[PDB]
Formats: structure tokens, C-alpha cells, sequence
């Protein structure tokens, strides 16, 4: 016998109508109209279940939120970059960082007034460009010197997913020096090993994605001019500095990785990392007009001239550039450094805090002097305290953090780390709790002994 | 002791240093306000007849964009939801270019920044595939060709970034496109595609696949070489299928291997999102697809670019949602509505030959025209522009490439925003423009310089 | 040391965390400081363990922003804000069947929540209770109070008004307050029954009708009369719109008053409960407080007494916008997204369903066990982390009384949580499943119960 | 058929149908506007000087409400970080009330909703305490006392709703409080508990705890009976300790066994905030606290209220942060200098008797008088609030209790947001008010409500 009162179509509790379902049909285009503010209700309300990165700890990315870059953000929406006509002040604002961040890495004076370089969307586009110049230099060199120009390759340290694109997709065979137990970078000794006159370069990762350390250019620079002097082969290098391009000039100038050394002909840097502009931004600069062959360079016509591009991309929002180029404004050398000391820190902390707590062993441990605000450890070998660096992650994942553990590459396949970033935002009150979480994760581990072994999916390692 | 007026204190210059990096902080507030200043010096771009860009403004969007500022697209692992709706997006497209259903139900293609990263992507992948295709078949693999219409810039950067040569066949009056005959002419053994332009960026108008795609066919019969289509459709890919569904130009099209289309032209999405489909999971070589670790597992990608924010493929669905077929089809008539009644009013207007009137079967909501051929009216179509300036129009004036090299086109594009009531204005605006060059005739001949033409 | 939002010296909340602060610092900075630690707080959008509202609408917003100094207890300043809130008490007394009142206004005030409700409403009982025992000539030092598996506030009640809360247990095979249960607790001292119109732990309505039927036959067996507070925190939004016909409410003789959360299914935002009483006569005039004002004075039956009044302003709203016919949709659409997970759940494992979300027995929720003496090879616990890491907070914890033995799993669908959203509960579901079947060590690791209580 | 001018549609009234749950949806947008139009009948509190409750609105304070709006404060677990915000506040409020150090680290408190629960937990607490012992003693425990001066409202609530005897001293002229000689003739071994109101609503004044204190002493010297204390300092409990430090009326003394106060009113919180500290766990009957299970634990409160939102403690905590010791200071300062000053303006314009007159080592930011007695100027109080009210002005003027039911007050209160110059307006308008009185002697005795004192 009935009480209820029903209806019979599926219904949605919070327009108080027919239901629409992003889920059903979502693999056609949809063939009706729907209320606008609707559409936007319900991709508003999905929109919930991304994380927000606070508790990410993996990322690089900017992920602090100032109200003034929303502002400046909201109205560069339909500003494009690629049009100098239509948006002359967001072009020379472009131009303005060029020459700031080509000053900042110590790019010798222009004769005309303006940088060789250009604003990207990432590191990525920044490194095709830098390896597409690296080839094309070397091309030039080898077909003055009559000889093959079909085998190139480039020699690199435990690099960025960018540069296993950049060889993959412009035919450059890829010498990776491996990590080792002992030695995770690119040492001068294994440099010179690869090295041939099919080298169109040398990339030194300026901050090492997996770690935190730096590779330093400067023992493999003079490992170059030794192998200039002893074989005639002359090898430049563009340094990757994805995150420590906007941290070394800041809290630790004498570090000479640079344009200050004359084999470095271009530097790539991601703003939307340590430059804490917001996703989006990257920064390339080459050391002088002789770096960047002109083929490479399209002049498009416009009303003013005639305007000079090397980018992959062409169209796109100018927000990112105006956003970088406030930081750079609000901030200065003065700022940045005390911004990346905070991180900086952080990080120390951080490592002096977790060596207390476990038997580990430290690859970074975010000091300065030796590369980015990052912590990476790994257990002691032969240790085994009752867990994993995996089951631990897994557990810092139920308190909200993520905090990837995952496995070194070549002939270290087999060590574990946990790897740390500490980017604007996560401060000190904010690491306090983590140190707490991780307590509580331990003691959780030791009082369920059950879980050792049981987690092995590395987390996302890359950006 | 100098002062700025504004905040009633020491002035701060962003000209001084502007080529060091600064020194010293500064008040957030303040370094705010001097950069929104400045960006008053941009156009608002709703008076900008030259681009193809998405120029109106709805607050929705605005508010999703703002919600999406830290949203990484790459990020799948931390922003799932962002994930799920870029997969939506790809079969909707797919969809939308009569693919292939796919095996496993998820189309074969990626979101990009541009129609210029899905170029690269359809580019590279056309190179792999004569590759392989090549090398299973025991055949040198270093002069790989591009055959091509009067293509956009992204495919001269192609070609140079990748060591193609390009073989486009030059625009001449009378055919200003990629006709068959002299398509086939540049094909070989080693031409790795076809590249038609489903709207021709100067002049609007739409090379027909179809013909093009018989005639590789018949190559095909003739000489055992068998060459595949990718369609530059970045224009044209968000209009055929909703005003013009019988032009038979994308997936139907066996030949069509990839294609891809500018999210931000006539998608409707804001700047910053390009699409590109491949026909299937054969199209696309697995090679070029990178497998990153997540905790779900494993994600593929195909993409030059890394992280970037997910917010216009966040807008694009929006637009998707609130439109569909229905929609989409009100909005980009409306589109030719104003550039057919632009291509009438101008026609009476001064001694012009047509090359695109905005009619839908031909091409995009575009008008461009030259002047006729001799007939001499008092101006010059660069004249004309400056005059249009002066009353915030820009409406382009440039010459076309190859053996089109004396001509001067105008081209007038009719975006979202630029309704009927504006068209009227512009007219207005028009006519005043003549009257002035009629009554001062000492300024014929004197602008010389092309205006931007490529998007 | 240094701040990197800031650039600047660090000031850290955690340190100094224990003393009064003693320096002033920029109300911005300390704006962003506050701000910034906030996010650390869940959105509850995949929290499907609270029945409180947690979706957003920015009318609501915008009313609760103008409302941020409206004071619900002064009458003479806010007079709009109170009469809205006198329409209120009217509206929900007429869903809730009650007397047309004699003078133009029923007999009810909104509170913070259920909680206040209830205390107020189990202190009239109380009083009747005692009002009877005197003028019959009886002892009047120990009340009981006959209950089934109630929410906290009645065990609060107990303890602090010193009544004996003779709580029916819940057992295998008999989860409820039943007729017969309920009548073997009472007795001349029983202040009254308090039945749940949606039970916390499991979702399930109480039905009044057929207690109110075996009071009737207990007071023709004994002459003891015993009255009803009907506990509707969470039914009392629900059945009047999906479910008319249940006759719990006002209908029944024996009901006096009801509570209910307008904060729950009512819609309101955090804040917002109401009792309404029969008439004047369930109502003790001795509890209610004349205050004087210009234009009279008011009376009030108010554990509380200066708080906003954005949520009554709120509640109002959702009155206003949905109607009936607004509501009924609305919960209907919630009870479709039960109904569809209950089934589609029922399928994936060895699952004994107690509430399955329909609206004739429940409210929008989903509550099962393992079936007894089965064993897919993880507990509900171990489930629940799982989900956890998807996202998801769906509560695991035990049933009370001889039923402590039992472990449930409670899922519930509150406005927002919408079809789409239960989709992909599903599939985070079957891949914790799979994922528990490919690490059989996880299971029985375990054991905490999550939040139960609201 | 009826129209709206502000839809231009069919009337929908909100007074038709008031007494039955409507029928029918209506557009959302129309609903928030109806609303929104009836709320403007609402006062914005700003010219009313008889609340002590926050009318000031500060931006900060809107955001973290409205970023608060579905906080729960009692679902620890869903939201921890409101909880940790939540326990700062305690421990912070405990110290400025010197409250022993937490032999755990933690201080033995809760946020209410206001000094309304505040004061039945502290009720029930003494309750508790009192009733333990006379049940270890065998003694009958069914009639406890609770001995006040001029409490507030919940006071009688508490005896009323805990069966609680409530042995109020009265007002009587020359004596308006509780003095150590009438409070002790009305304690004896059924007394729970003395509640000093530090902060008198109906005038101002303190009631010192510090003699009251030592005649306890002497109390259980003399009888060997033991009395607590439980002090109500609404409003003094955020007044006294940064202005009149010296003063000892807090955990300083050892019968001082909990405090309540306002957070919304000189705590600074916005509407819906209260406090209640215990002096350590013995203060405390653990019966009353509730232990409820979740992942992390469980944890205890002793709440009347359950789930409501953690917004105003949040808010709470702003004000704690920006402020400090020595910000507050300067708050409560402002609104003492404001009262002292109305007082000695005020004192100039008629035949006054000042009860209190904002000095802050006597009571509160506030200004209480009466007509000289026997004395006639042409108006009363009445009459005067009368005319204040023509001017925007709600100044209540009210009857005392007890034995001074004869005596009429005017009390102004003072509290953040009425500035100094807002003072002068007022005095301008006072001014003005006496002159009409003065022109209309017909207007004397013409006025008789007594306007709402309560908070």
C-alpha cells in the first residue's frame, strides 16, 4: 500500500528539475541547449574534485593564490601574446622580462638594446627551442667542416621528461649518464666518455627533478676546454634550470652556472615554478645573436615593422608574462631572496626534523649551496625499520599529503626515495604539521605491522 | 623629487631598470595598480576585424578561468576532475568529425595550446607513419616532403623545425588555393601527407577536401603510392559541422588520418586551446606517445608542451554544455548573417572583386575583397585601413603570397561580439572614410605597410 | 624565520599557540594567515557522512553576508528579520499538520540545530509529565524517557535534565523501537516516547503510528497516558514531500511537539533547527520568557539567546523558491541517488541491506553489513580507507546495544551529491574492491569507527 | 490582476499565504530580491546605543564568514583545522583570564554560541559539583540555591530550566549590586554557587568578586560551608584585562571555578560567539562531557548546542591575531574615552544622578542616570528617548529592579564603531531634544514603554 509521492524522471536536487547528466551521453557532442548558468553550476560543482594542491607536496607549481594576480589574470583573458599590434603594452611587458630575466642570469649587453630570448609556456617549449638551436649551431659547424650531419647526439644527466621528447621528436640520439649508487649526476669524468663530434651539446640539469640537486656546470665547463684542448672538439652546453634559474641568483650568486661561463649559450627556466608566476610561463635566453641561428627566426609582418618569433606555440594569453612581470616588480632581488630563503627554510627544517625519525640516508637536503628548497632521502641500506618509503606515502595520503615516494632510474632502479618540494605557501606552520602527520604515520606503522610491503605504484615524479 | 600623481609619493618608473632585473621591492598595491595602468595601453580587440581570436566576454567563463588559474593540465593525479572533462572534450570533437567509434571508448587525440601545437602533433605524426611505413619496406627516409595549399604559419615552422620539405603550391590569381592537379604534380614516394586548409587564412575561404581526396585515389591506382590527409580545420573545424553538415571535408574521408581545429577561433574558447583527432589508434604511432607513472597507473601523452593551466579546456566544455549541435549552429550563423550582409552593403560601396562573401558552403564567416582590377576609385586599400584606424577599426590590408604577389586583399573577420549592430557601424564608419578620401585626394598612395595577417 | 607569501619576518600561529597575543599585526596579513590555514579544512563535497548541507548557492551567501549582524533576538531592531522568522514557525507547523492556532500564530521557535530543539522540547515533556504526576497526587523524582537508537542530544538531554533514558537497544533482527519493547520500559513515570523519524546510525524512519496505536492500548490497559516528542531532525523535511501518507506527525493525538534540522534535509545553511508544539496547551507557559520591548513584549522558549539571523533568513528562502513542488523534487532527486546506489552496491559484494533509500521507509541513505558468516576478504573498514583515498569519506562504525558486534557501512546522499557524483563512487568503489582482492594483507588492519553522529 | 512594480509581472505576495507552507516554486533571483526589498525594514543597529553586540562591519571578518558559511564547528574530523583554530581560542582566553596552567597543555573550555549556553554549562557545572558533595555527606539535594545580584536574562533561564532557587539581592537606592553582606545572608549548604556580574547590564557597573571573595572565606571560616564562585563577565571579561589589569576578579582567585563571557559583544565577534573556561579538570564533572568516536580518536565537549558553524570562532580568532593585548587595548580604550566624555557632557544639560559614567576601573563603556530624584526639568527619560527616536537615536530608558522600581534610567552604551564624532552627534541631537521638550511642556508624561535592556 502506496505513502509516497513520486516522480517518474530522474531529477537533480539542486535545480530542482530533469536531470542532466555530464556522465551519460559524454561521448557525443551534445545535441541540445542548456540553461548557461546551469552548464556552469554543474561544471562548477565537478570542479570539486580536483585537489587544490596545498598538501601536494610533489609539485613545483605554483599553487599560493594572490589576489592581485587573479585581477591581472582575469583581464589578460582575451590579451594575445602573438599580437603586438592589438597589444602593444602586453608585448613590451614581454619584453621588459626578457631582458630582466637575461640580466638576472648574467647575458652579455645586447648591441641593440634587446635580449636574445623569448617567453614560453613551460620549461618544455623552452628546452625544444634551446636543443632545436643546440642542433642547428652544431648542423652549421659540421657542414663547414664537410662532414655527416645524420648521427647527432646530445650528452645529458638524469634530465626531464622535455629532453626524452626533444630527442625523440627531432631525430637527436639521447646519451643519458645513468644514476649510480654514489654518483646520481652527470660527473665530468662520464661527460667527456659520451662526447664526440656528433655532440650537439651538453645539458646539465640545474636542479635535478628527481632529487633536488644541482648539477654544477661550472668542473663540467672546464671538462669541456680540456676536451676542446685535447681533441679540437668544441662542445657548448644550455643549461636546464627549470627551478634553480629563479633560485641561485638569489641566495646563492656565487655559484657560477650562467652565461658567466662562455660555453653556455642558452638558459631555460620555469616562471611558473620558482619564478612563482602562475601556470603557464616559462623563460628562455640565449647568450647573444650568434647563439640563435636566424633560420630558426620567423618575421611575420605588422603595422609597426616587422616582428621576429622562435616558438612553438602562436597564439596565447598574455596573463602569465604580466603576472611574472608583477612579481618581478612587487618583489626585486631583495624580495625573491627573502621569499626563497622562507622555502629554503622550510626545507632545512624539514630534513633536520625527519633524519631524527628514521634510519635514513639523505640525497637533499634543501640547503642553498647544493640546490633547490627539496628534501629526498631514502632508507639506509640494509635497514629495516617496518616499512616502506610507499607504505609511509600511502599513509600520509589519509592525513591529506602527498608525498611521493618512487625509484631512482639507470643502475639505482632499485632505491626508494621520498621526495620533499617546498614552493610559496608551505610554511613553517605548515611543515610543523606534516612533521606531526608523519609522527602519527610511524607510530601507525609500528602499531600495524601488517602493512610493510604491501604499497609499490611510484607517484607522479615529474612537475 | 619626482612624484607620481596617483599615489602621491615618490615616483616609480617601470622604463627605469626595465633592462635590469629591480632591486627592491615595492608595495604590492602599488606595483598592481602601475601595471593595470599600463595595460590600458592595449586594444579592447571588439573593434579588431583582423583577428580570429575569441574576443567577447561572459562572466561564466570568467569565473571558470579564475577557478582554473592553478589547475595543471598535465597533473592528472592532483586534478582529476580537470582530467575527466579533457577526455570529455576529445570524444566530443572526435564525435563531432564523424571518427571512427573507438574499441576501448576513448577517441584517439589530444587537447593543445594552439592550433600551432596540434599542427606539430598532426605533423609529426604524418612523419612517423611514412617512416614506418618506409622503413618496413626497406626505402631511404631522409627526404621526407609536404605537400600544401596557402597554409598558415604553423607549417612553414613544421618544416623548418622538422627537416620537411615544403611543397606548397603557390596561390595565383584565378586560383588561390591548392587545386588537384597541382597537388598531384608535387606528390611522390615521399610526400608524407597532404595538408588541406579548411579555411584559407587569407582569404577565408575553404579548400574542399573531397576532390583533392579522389585524387589520391586515383594516384593511389596509378602509381601504387598511397598518401594520407591531415585537414588544418582551425577555422572551419567548428563551423561545416553545424552550418554545412553534407560538405564531406573530415573523418568520412578515409584518406583523413588526423585533423585539427583552433578551440579559440570559432570553438568559441578563450585563448589557449587547440584539438587535435586522429582517426584511430592506427593513426597515431605509439612512439611518439609518452607514458608517465601516476598512482592510477599510467597516463600516455602526446604533447610538446608540459604543464599549463586547465581552464580553457574547462571554458570549452562549458561551451560544449550550454550550446550543443543547436546552439553552435544559431551562433556561427548569426556569424555569416554579418558577414554576407558586410560582403552586400560593401559591394555597393566602391569598385570591389570578391574572394570570400561569408557564405557557408564556401568557407568562414569572413569578407575579403581587392579592388577591381584598373578601376582606379581615389584610394588604395592601405589608405582605406588608415582611415578605418582613426575611428578604431582595424580591418587589414596585405598582399598575398606566390604568384598573387600584386594583389592587395582586405579581409574583414565576423567573431562572436561583433553583431549586426556593429557591422552597421563599421558601414557607417566606411562610407565616412570614402567621403574623406574623396574630398582630400592628396592622400592616395601614401600608406604602404601590410597589417598582421596570420590570426 | 622568513615568510615566503610575505617576504617578510615570519609570525607563526603555532608557536606563541598557547598565550594571548600580545603585539598587534596587519589585519590583512593575519586575514591571509587564517585564510591560507583554512584550506586544510575538507569541502565535504565527498564527504557523504554528514547529512548537514554543504552544497552552495549564492543567494544564500549573499542573504547570510547581510545578515552577519541581524540579531534573531531582538525583535525591536530586526522586526523584519523577525516577522520572517514568525512565518517560518507557521510554515513548518501547517507541513507538520499542526492546529491552526486560536490567535493567528502557531506554537514553535527555530534554534541553532536539532540539538537545542530537542531540549526543548524533552523539558515541555518533562513538565506535562510532572504537571500530571501533581495533580493526581504522585511522586514526581524519577522520569524516564522511552527512546530507540536516538542521536546524542536525547543522552545529553537525560544526563543534564536527570532522567533516565530507557534506551530500547538495538539487536540483530530488531534495530527499532518496537510496540512491545517500547511497552515492557513503560511505566506512570515514563515522561513520554520519543520515536526517531529517521534514525542517525542507519537512515530508517521509526514509524509513531503503530507506537502511537500500542500507547492507546496501554493507556486503556493501565490508565497511564503517555504523550509523544517525535525526533524528525532528519524525516521531518523528507516525508511530508515524497511520503504524505506516512501519518507521523501532528495528525496523531499523542504527538505534542516535533523537532527537526532545517540545517539537514530542510536545506538551511549550518544553524537552523525547529520544534513546534500541538498547540498552547503542550506547552508550559512557565518555560516561556516575557522580555519587554517598545512594541510590547515577545516570549521565547530559547536555550540561546543573541545570534544571527541569516540562517532563519536562509531557511526562509528555500521556503520561498521551492514550495511543495520545489521540495518535492528536490528530495526526490536525493532518494533516486540512494535507491540507484543501494542497488547498483548490492551486486559488487555479499551485502546485507537495513536501509536501501526509499522513501516510505527512510531518508536518503544507504546502509548495509557483510552478510553473516561471509567473507569477501576486507571488512567495511577496510573499505572505507580505501575510499578515503579516492577522496571519499564514507563512515564505517558499529551499531549499538546487542548489535555491537555489528559493523555497517552508512552512505548518505544529500543535496548535491547528485547522479553523476554516485557514478563515480561507484567506480572508485569496484577499483577499492579490486584493489583489496589484489592485496589480501589489508584486510582487518582497520579498526577505527569514523564520525557517526551528524 | 495584481502587478509588482520591481518584475513587472503578476504579484507575489509574501503576506497573502504566510500562514501555510507555499504550493509552488518561484524564480530563485525574484525570491532573494523579495527577501532581500523586506530585509531594508530591518535597523542596521548603528544609531542604537542599548545593544552591547558587534554592528561594526569590517571586509576581513565577511570573508572568513562567508568562506565559513558550511564549517561545522562540532565535525572535528571533516574540518580540523577550524578545531585547531578553535582550541587556540581557549587556551587564549584562558590565559588572559590567568587560568592555572593545563597540567596537559590544554585549558578546560569551550566556544558556545554566547553567554547564554556559556552560563548553563557553567550552571550545570556547579550544579554538578555542589551535588557530588552533599551526596557523599548523605544530604538531601533537591533544593540548590544560586546566589546572584542583577544578572542577566539567562540566569533565570538556568534556575528556571535546572530547578535551580535563584536568591536574587535586589536593587535598592544607594545599593544596585550584590555586596558581600547581602550575599551572605542569602548563602547557606544548598548554595551551588555565587555568580558576580562583572559588567551589569542594566547599568554598567561591576560587581567586584575580589570582597565578595573574601567573605566566602570568612564564610567557611565561620561555618565550614565551602563556596564557589562562577564568574559572568559577558561583557567586563574582555574590558578589564586590557584596561584595568589591576583589577582581581578572574582565576586569580581560588573560589573563581569558571568565567563566561560575550565574544560578540567586547570580545570583538561578529553575532553568535561565547566562552566558557574552567579552572582545570577538577573544575569540570566529567559526567557532563560527551565522548564521541571519529578517525583520529575521539574527543569530549560539553556543548548544548551540536552542529552550527565555526565562522564567528574563526572571526574570533582574526580579531585575537590582528589585535593582540595590545591592539584590544586601544579598542576598549576608544570606547571608554567616548562614554567618559558623554557622561561629563551629558551631566551638563540637566538635574542628572550618574550610576556609571565609562570609567574603567568601575564597570564597562557605558553611561547610566537618572533624574535627581524629586526634581522636574519638563520631560522624562521616557520623553527624551521619545525624541531621540525622531532622530534616529534608540537610547533606552527603563525602570530598575527590586526596591528601585521607582527609579527610571537612560543607559547609553558604547561599543566599537560609535566614534567620538558619532557622540557629538548625538549630543547635538540631545541638545536639540531638550529644546523642543522645552518649546512642548504638553510633551511631558506623555511616554511609558520601557525599551528592551536585555542585550
Amino acid at each position: 500500500k502506496q505513502v509516497t509521492d513520486l516522480r517518474s524522471e530522474l531529477l537533480d536536487s539542486r535545480f530542482g528539475a530533469k536531470s542532466i547528466s555530464t556522465i551519460a551521453e559524454s561521448k557525443r557532442f551534445p545535441l541540445h541547449e542548456m540553461r548557461d548558468d546551469v552548464a556552469f553550476q554543474i561544471i562548477n560543482d565537478e570542479l570539486y574534485l580536483d585537489g587544490n594542491a596545498r598538501q601536494n607536496l610533489a609539485t613545483f607549481c605554483q599553487t599560493w593564490d594572490d589576489e592581485n594576480v587573479h585581477k591581472l589574470m582575469d583581464l589578460s583573458i582575451n590579451k594575445n601574446w602573438i599580437d603586438k599590434e592589438e597589444y602593444p603594452q602586453s608585448a613590451a611587458i614581454d619584453l621588459r622580462c626578457v631582458n630582466m630575466v637575461a640580466d638576472l642570469w648574467h647575458a652579455p649587453a645586447p648591441k641593440n638594446g634587446q635580449a636574445v630570448g623569448t617567453n614560453t609556456i613551460g620549461s618544455s617549449e623552452a628546452c625544444m627551442l634551446g636543443g632545436m638551436a643546440m642542433k642547428w649551431r652544431w648542423r652549421k659547424r659540421m657542414e663547414a667542416a664537410g662532414k655527416p650531419t645524420d648521427k647527432p647526439n646530445l650528452v645529458c644527466g638524469p634530465v626531464q621528461i622535455c629532453w626524452h621528447k626533444f630527442a625523440r621528436y627531432w631525430d637527436v640520439e639521447l646519451r643519458e649518464i645513468p644514476m649510480r649508487p654514489g654518483q646520481l649526476f652527470m660527473d665530468p669524468k662520464r661527460m667527456i666518455e659520451a662526447c664526440d663530434e656528433n655532440t650537439i651539446g651538453v645539458v646539465p640539469t640545474f636542479g635535478v627533478t628527481y632529487t633536488g640537486n644541482y648539477e654544477f656546470p661550472q668542473p663540467l665547463h672546464d671538462a669541456l676546454d680540456k676536451f676542446q684542448a685535447d681533441t679540437g672538439i668544441d662542445i657548448d652546453m644550455h643549461i636546464d634550470a627549470a627551478s634553480g634559474g629563479f633560485l641561485a641568483p638569489f641566495v646563492a650568486p656565487d655559484i657560477v652556472w650562467d652565461f658567466r661561463l662562455p660555453r653556455v649559450k642558452s638558459i631555460s627556466a620555469s616562471g611558473h615554478k620558482f619564478g612563482l608566476a602562475p601556470l603557464g610561463c616559462g623563460w628562455v635566453i640565449w647568450r647573444d645573436e650568434e647563439a640563435l641561428p636566424q633560420e630558426l627566426v620567423f618575421n611575420v609582418d605588422y603595422l609597426g615593422g616587422q616582428i621576429g618569433t622562435f616558438a612553438i606555440n602562436f597564439s596565447r594569453p598574455a596573463g602569465q608574462v604580466i603576472a611574472q612581470y608583477y612579481e618581478f616588480l612587487r618583489l626585486g632581488r631583495e624580495g625573491y631572496t627573502k621569499v626563497q630563503n622562507a622555502s629554503y627554510q622550510v626545507a632545512a627544517y624539514l630534513a633536520d626534523e625527519i633524519a631524527k625519525l628514521g634510519p635514513y640516508e639523505f640525497i637533499c637536503t634543501g640547503r642553498p649551496d647544493e640546490g633547490i628548497p627539496a628534501v629526498c632521502f631514502k632508507l639506509k641500506d640494509g635497514e629495516d625499520p617496518g616499512y616502506t618509503l610507499y607504505d609511509l606515502s600511502e599513509r600520509l595520503r589519509l592525513r591529506g599529503w602527498q608525498v611521493p615516494a618512487f625509484t631512482l632510474g639507470g643502475e639505482a632502479t632499485d632505491i626508494v626515495v621520498m621526495r620533499i618540494m617546498c614552493r610559496r605557501g608551505f610554511e613553517m606552520d605548515f611543515a610543523e604539521l606534516l612533521l606531526e602527520d608523519y609522527k602519527a604515520s610511524l607510530k601507525y606503522l609500528s602499531d600495524h605491522p601488517k602493512l610493510q610491503g604491501i604499497a609499490q605504484q611510484n607517484s607522479f615524479k615529474h612537475t
